[PDB]
DNA sequence: CTTCAGCAGCACGTAGGGGAGAATTGG
RNA sequence: CUUGCUCGGUUCGCCGAGACUCCCCUACGUGCUGCUGAAG
DNA sequence: CCAATTC
């Protein structure tokens, strides 16, 4: 299942202020921390995720989701299990090490000697030791999916969405003294507007019109609007039509239906302005 | 003006926890 | 092969050669900064 | 349709 990347082009707010966002890292503050058997009492329903958040004093900010809900709750639970795991895979090789020393130990026929004491992931005050940091990773689900753009059902912004089905698209004057050694093989078709073209390095002239490259790559968006309530993040299918093309899956054959269709969950993150793409299995 | 000694890191490997859906279905 | 990353050519118009299993977290290191205690 | 259920 190897990934892609989209460059979010589009958002009505910051991602950190969604209530995904928000109520994940409630949840992540809440049971990070906790003495191990404060997390069996208060460790899939509508009515079960609606008694955990009043036993636990974790608020929800109007986001009562399973689909939403469960994901953060299954990833925090095993976080705080894995960190104890360890400590115990730890001791387990520690165990095992003085199996070792022991086997040894009856060959000779002396009394075994001292083992060096354990650890664990807690502290005398009960909280834990180590504790993790929060992840800000804005998960998504079945229920709220990329879609492609469609102006007449999603909110008025400048953009340009193809239909849904139609094979895809498939200034640059390269002048005369540039056509002795053109690439004759299959590579990278960039474009006038391509920043890799444009780049600050000592031998080029030209440099970096500012807003120039990022309008003609605006002209010409794929965008996939997913939207999670009162929000959404309009994305550019262009860096998943390039996964596909160089990948040897589809060549110049596809829409804005079989493009997505090549994983519905993707996993954005908001520090880097990104989304991350999942494949299908193969 | 030197060895070492123990914490931290702008920086780097490691090193090991975790994560990366889609199929009914009711109302 | 439309975004995006790395590195090169230039007449400054884009051209060429590539990477593409990624994100979070805990800790620790080696070189350099910082606080100290030994020896003339 | 679309937010809830399985596994």
């Amino acid at each position: 299942c190897p990934p892609a990347k989209v460059n979010i082009l589009a958002q009505s707010r910051p991602l950190s202020e969604w209530p995904i966002n928000l109520v994940s890292k409630g949840v992540q503050e809440y049971v990070y921390g906790l003495t191990a058997a404060e997390r069996e009492a208060n460790g899939t329903s509508r009515k079960s995720l609606d008694r955990w958040f009043a036993r636990t004093g974790v608020p929800t900010h109007g986001y009562t989701t399973v689909q939403g809900l469960n994901l953060i709750l299954r990833h925090t639970f095993n976080r705080y299990d894995g960190v104890i795991k360890k400590v115990e895979t730890r001791n387990e090789k520690r165990r095992s090490k003085a199996t070792r020393i022991n086997v040894s130990r009856e060959a000779d026929g002396l009394p075994p000697i001292e083992a060096e004491p354990e650890e664990t992931a807690f502290g005398p005050d009960g909280k834990l030791k180590e504790r993790p940091g929060i992840n800000p990773s804005i998960y998504c689900y079945q229920q709220v999916s990329p879609v492609p753009y469609n102006p007449a059902k999603h909110p008025a912004l400048p953009f340009s969405g193809v239909d849904p089905g139609a094979p895809l698209p498939l200034p640059g004057y390269v002048p005369e003294w540039q056509r002795p050694h053109l690439s004759t093989k299959n590579k990278r078709i960039r474009k006038w507007y391509a920043r890799a073209n444009w780049r600050r390095k000592p031998g080029r002239k030209s440099v970096l019109d500012e807003a120039k490259l990022k309008e003609a790559a605006l002209k010409e968006a794929i965008p996939i609007i997913v939207t999670i309530g009162k929000d959404w993040i309009v994305m550019d299918a262009r860096g998943l039509l390039r996964a596909v093309y160089w990948r040897g899956i589809a060549k110049p054959g596809l829409s804005l239906k079989e493009l997505l269709g090549f994983s519905g969950d993707p996993v954005l993150d908001p520090k880097r302005g990104i989304a991350t793409f999942t494949f299908k299995l193969g």
